[PDB]
């Protein structure tokens, strides 16, 4: 398992230890409190309220968690997944990024804590 | 393992097929947005900035979810818990309940997704 912090001022997400393989099922948990900008702060499924200007995830708002397997595309975290299947010909280490538009990571603050595990399959 | 919707106005909460026994290892999963009454919607850590006015969980953010086991009090759920042990004092059926205050859940509006399952211990 992989247990770690996604700071949001991180554009280029961090590589997690998990290989997501063919055949893997995955459980994810995210929790805490970061900011694109705002003094304000919201949780991993980011700001229900603001538009999306160019971000890395159009399927999830600003501020949340998202990832990439291998050289995919972004897939939306949220708050996590439940034993959760990738697409086919999804494969690679799990990067964990925050939800924001490139170039714009610098005033971001606060960081979500995510557990990732294998699941039996 | 149990999926299902906890309704933000339900005081009483949601009695789901999982029986918390000694020594289970549990994983949850909560997304989804709610309301402890304004139009504006949390996820389910709830309202980083609402006071405490006599929440059923003190030491959970109001409109965050919550549980119990069995007789238990409440417990933190939040956006979940990863492989999770419970004090050797606590079994039974988990109920999944809205954190607020008693007698105010009438005016509550949204829910969760919940997936709660056991693991390899
Ligand atoms: O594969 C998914 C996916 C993401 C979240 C889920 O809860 C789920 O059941 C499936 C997916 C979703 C959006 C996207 O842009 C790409 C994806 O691969
Ligand atoms: O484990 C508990 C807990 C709460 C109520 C009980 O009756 C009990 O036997 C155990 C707990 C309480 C607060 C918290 O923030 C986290 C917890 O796990
Ligand atoms: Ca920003
Ligand atoms: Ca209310």
């Amino acid at each position: 398992a992989w247990k770690g912090e996604v700071l949001a001022n991180n554009e280029a997400g961090q590589v997690t230890s998990i290989i997501y393989n063919p055949g893997d099922v995955i459980t994810i948990v995210a929790a805490g409190w970061a900011s694109y900008g705002p003094t304000q702060k919201w949780g991993p499924q980011g700001d229900r309220e603001h538009p999306d200007q160019g971000l890395i995830c159009h399927d999830a708002f600003c501020g949340a968690l998202v990832m990439k397997i291998g050289n995919s595309g972004t897939i939306p975290v949220n708050t996590g997944l439940f034993r959760w299947v990738a697409p086919n010909n999804v494969q690679g280490a799990i990067t964990l990024i925050y939800n924001d538009v490139p170039g714009t990571y610098g005033n971001n603050s606060g960081s979500f804590s995510v557990n990732i595990g294998k699941d039996q399959s």
